[PDB]
């Protein structure tokens, strides 16, 4: 921190041209030092100008400075007397997983980490508290806005600093859940949401349900049926319809439709796949911090997922042009139809969210890269087998087209799972490759990697739940039929947040919170250092 | 049935619903002192293995109608067309243009036999450790 600081300082314009003898350590460089720690969606802790005089809530600075020089028991004597204890310990996990990265020495790395961790353990420890007691003021305290701690949320320095323990608390996946069902009821399964949502007067019938039943007794069917729609739940199932008749479509006017002057229906779909990306796109500037640019595109770039989603892209925008000159037609067809494989791919990301599998796809995910490796060498396998073969029946021959075709297609019938005595040995010997040293290696491979993670993936499950809910309850509410009226009542603005996740509160209502937190941190501490006098060894100590 | 006006459909419907008896012969081993523990697992088993079977199916059948579009120029009566490909495709699920006819054979025998194999075998082993103690309670 300390050559940090003075770097910052002499990195002032302002000061050397004030004068450049006496650099006046000036607070609010220690703001800024802090601000990029922090990170970029904070405000500065310290103001920059331009009798004595505290600051709001003096303990947290004090609570900083202790933090960075790395003073364990300074640290841990003065949280205890901390103000809102939660974000605090948050912030102080963050800025400390930061620093501990580049330090450039080891045990002092180690130390730190370790220290860092620990205040999570303490956030939790607060946490689990005040739910244990109550669970719907404990939400209102997910998603207030600290003004101490420059204007951020508590859920989102749970995100940014990656404490999977936190976020994983299990009251916290409570909440979510109850965003995402959004309005209505969150315990009426999920058949009842298809089949509602096929026939209106379902909705207009009782076999739905909703909570705060006074609009779910007192029934205004209009108003009913519109805070259906805004429960992402259904604007997820929307999408995901409107996908699956996109897909099929497509096929059959690919099948049939084929028509080298652009169909009604070729033409319609190239209108909707532009849609669809044009959505895509629109999901990379809400950004409502000065978020970078280049940064979110490493991200994407970053996302296997979206990897795949943009390959599938430039393969249409390279078949399309394809078929459209008359002299590449029939290779055309045959590109389209890959690109169309490669969408209905993408399908599996259906139980992403998925309550019961998407851990499971999660390891396949890292399966993926080694998979690609070892089907690599069963290829040449059966390839060489297959050569053998001809090699040793035949003279000479030639002819892929017919010859490796039909020979390819009963490989694919044995990859589906006196001269006889050479024809013997040839069929036993490749036999006893094929379906048996390959078969063993996976076996072996999946149950090894396998009994490598099977164990605490649903944590990364678990955190990962978050930004998907996030978006869905972002997204406005028109599917991709409707959605250019959207697109362009958003680019009518675009020439010319929500309060589910960040709401200021009122000084006499976060007041009496505060307070009720305050008192909650101190019977979590009595509790701690009490059963810390139960550790056998520490008894023995005595 | 009675409606000789349904009667050949009769016979279709009447088909399904024998070999749905069929099935409930599984039970035997419900009181089996060696083996209703197992059912017991696959009873926890039948409601993801359903999902899982979804899309398979769709993984299959766009396979092979990509096979019949880049073959072709234009086709259609599913009842032989369709039929023969279906039962192929049973084949398939029991367990110089020819540079685009390996591309496709290699691609399509990579998805198939593989990407949900290994799919189903960390399912199972990993639903499996999830309960494999203490059932036979």
């Amino acid at each position: 921190f300390h050559s940090k600081l003075q770097k910052v300082l002499v990195e002032d314009p302002e000061r050397p041209a004030c004068a450049p003898a006496a650099p006046r350590l000036q607070m609010h460089h220690v703001a800024q030092v802090l601000r990029e720690l922090l990170g970029d969606f904070t405000q500065p802790l310290y103001p920059r100008p331009r009798h004595v005089t505290f600051t709001m809530d003096p303990i947290r600075d004090l609570l900083i400075w202790a933090i960075v020089q790395n003073r364990r028991e300074l640290a841990g004597i003065i949280w205890a007397q901390s103000q809102d204890c939660i974000a605090a310990a948050l912030a102080c996990s963050k800025i400390l997983k930061e620093l501990s990265k580049e330090e450039e020495d080891t045990d002092s790395s180690e130390e730190m980490l370790a220290l860092a961790e620990e205040y999570e353990h303490r956030a939790i420890g607060v946490f689990t508290e005040c739910y244990r007691k109550d669970e719907e003021r404990a939400q209102k305290l997910l998603t207030r806005v600290s003004e101490a701690w420059g204007k951020t949320t508590c859920l989102q320095l749970a995100l940014e600093a990656k404490d999977m323990k936190f976020v994983s608390h299990g009251g916290i996946q409570a909440f979510l859940t109850k965003v995402w069902w959004g309005q209505l009821s969150v315990d009426n399964g999920l058949w009842r949401v298809t089949l509602c949502m096929l026939a209106f007067p379902l909705l207009l019938t009782g076999l739905i349900s909703f909570r705060e039943k006074r609009l779910q007794d007192v029934g205004t069917p209009a108003a009913r049926a519109r805070a259906f729609f805004t429960a992402p739940v259904v604007v997820f199932h929307l999408n995901i319809l409107s996908y699956f008749a996109f897909l099929c479509l497509f096929a059959y006017v690919l099948m049939v439709d084929f028509q080298p002057v652009p169909s009604w229906c070729e033409c319609a779909i190239y209108l909707w796949l532009f849609s669809l990306v044009c959505e895509e796109m629109r999901q990379l500037f809400y950004d409502p911090d000065e978020c970078g640019l280049m940064k979110k595109a490493a991200l994407y770039f970053s996302d296997f997922w979206n990897k795949l989603d943009v390959g599938a892209i430039l393969l249409f925008v390279a078949g399309l042009t394809c078929r459209l000159i008359p002299a590449t037609l029939y290779p055309g067809r045959v590109i389209l139809s890959l690109d169309f494989i490669l969408f209905c791919l993408r399908l599996m990301h259906i139980f992403t969210i998925s309550k019961t599998l998407g851990p499971k796809i999660i390891i396949v995910k890292r399966m993926m890269k080694d998979v690609f490796f070892f089907l690599f060498l069963l290829a040449v396998w059966v390839v060489s087998f297959g050569v053998a073969k001809q090699a040793i029946l035949i003279h000479n021959e030639r002819r892929v087209d017919w010859l490796f075709r039909g020979a390819v297609y009963h490989s694919y019938l044995t990859i589906f799972g006196f001269p006889e005595w050479l024809t013997v040995l040839l069929l036993c010997l490749y036999l006893l490759f094929t379906n048996i040293l390959l078969l063993n290696l996976l076996i072996a491979m999946f149950n090894y990697t396998f009994q490598q993670v099977q164990e605490h993936t649903d944590q990364i499950w678990k955190f990962q739940r978050h930004d998907l809910i996030e978006e869905y309850h972002g997204r406005p509410a028109a599917p991709p039929p409707f959605i250019l009226l959207s697109h362009l009542q958003l680019f009518i603005k675009r020439v010319v947040r929500h309060k589910q996740l960040k709401n200021k509160l009122e000084k006499n209502e976060e007041a009496a919170l505060l307070s009720w937190e305050i008192y909650l941190k101190e019977n979590y501490l009595q509790n701690r250092q009490f059963q810390q006098k139960q550790r056998p060894e520490q008894k023995i100590e005595d």
